[PDB]
């Protein structure tokens, strides 16, 4: 390869200082965009959970920006994600996407906000062409730990959805990842 | 291969209901056995940290047992580890080895007790021949999550040591893993 850029919904390359909604390929009740929601069982003072609505015949997603290593947004390269919105003074920190501690009930890690930019921690994701249609999100937590004999020595897993309190919570999964697209604003 | 068994310090295969000390190949202040210590900053009611002494000219390690998938203890197969000792009624749970949440200061996960047996969670380890001399411990957390294109789809990392409050705390590392041996009791 060369590095392959990630594309808008219209075809335009992704711009580090434009904001996009993550939208789902599914049409119907089988669809709904990514948004920032309050976690049913969080003790954070801010909304800190990454969900997606139950149907696309409702609100639009919360817009996000992407922050690559540098300098453009390519497929298959570590990058931060961050909801791009106004927030109360108390919540400015709870917008940068992050993957949380192991959750025993779901047997996986959930996506939340409260991460950090440009640090080898739990805030690094990847975009990749899906297998069905479009793109998938990947989570590469623990970049700062050698994954033995793994591609580029890194742990990576597919982003998908679990049902937490009847809402759709984004989480690391094994089957059925969330196929998505990126609609500029 | 066939499956290769793990050996005692005397040569005898490892027995699921015998207990061993994890001892270090280093001689001197360069040595010290694995033990169960109180974590300087834990809010657990029980000692819950996996350390190793600063010199071998001191106390002996806390003995452990091993619990394989089944039925014997081989190299390179998921297995639980558990300090095999008497405990107050309140602490019976804080003996089974486990790897903890990401620690931001050390940029890695630390070893603690409080795990569980026979469950695809944060309590699974592997034994493997080292590269220098003897054996190493491996940590395979998140067995219940597909590691993309990884050997057997699993995240694995080398067990080693960080210095937490001047004591030696076992942790996942990248270089210099802890070379160990197993001395029956």
């Amino acid at each position: 390869p060369l590095p392959k850029p990630v594309l808008d919904t219209n075809g335009k390359e992704l711009n580090p200082d434009s904001s996009y909604r993550i939208i789902s390929i599914g049409r119907g009740a089988l669809g709904g965009d990514v948004y920032l929601g309050k976690s049913p069982n969080s003790d954070a003072p801010c909304p800190d959970g990454v969900f997606r609505y139950n149907s696309d015949v409702g609100p639009s997603g919360t817009p996000v920006r992407f922050i690559p290593l540098s300098t453009n947004i390519f497929e298959d390269q570590l990058l931060n994600i961050q909801f791009n919105i106004p927030t109360v003074k108390l919540c400015v920190s709870y917008t940068i996407w992050k993957v949380g501690n192991l959750n025993a009930y779901f047997r996986t890690m959930l996506l939340e906000t409260g991460g950090t930019i440009g640090q080898a921690d739990n805030s690094y994701f990847k975009i990749v062409k899906s297998s069905k249609i479009g793109y998938n999100l990947l989570s590469c937590p623990f970049t700062s730990i050698i994954c033995l004999r793994c591609p580029e020595d890194q742990f990576c897993a597919k982003v998908g959805v679990v049902i937490q309190n009847g809402k759709r919570r984004l989480a690391l999964v094994n089957k059925n990842p969330l196929d998505v697209l990126f609609q500029e604003v």
